[PDB]
């Protein structure tokens, strides 16, 4: 999750880093298997949308960062640090 936020922060001019694919092997194994990760993405300014696939008829699930939060990367930087510094 911290890498997804750093990727859009490193290349904010490339829209391909605004959308996190929920069906990706890495996301599905590491993030989608946990409770509370979906709520975190929505809480820090991502919208849950269905986008057409580049090679399939069935739309896929993405977390897409809105312009409101993308315009102020400092909010995601604080949210990442709060998640990294947390304990059970």
């Amino acid at each position: 999750i911290a890498k997804y936020l750093d990727n859009i922060h490193l290349h904010p001019e490339e829209e391909k880093y605004r959308k996190i694919k929920l069906q990706n092997k890495v996301f599905q194994e590491r993030i989608n298997c946990l409770e509370g990760t979906h709520e975190f993405f929505e809480a820090i300014g991502f919208q849950k949308v269905l986008l057409p696939a580049q090679d399939q008829e069935d739309p896929e699930e993405f977390y897409v960062l809105s312009e409101t939060t993308l315009a102020q990367p400092q909010s995601l930087e604080r949210h990442k640090e709060q998640l990294l510094a947390a304990e059970p």
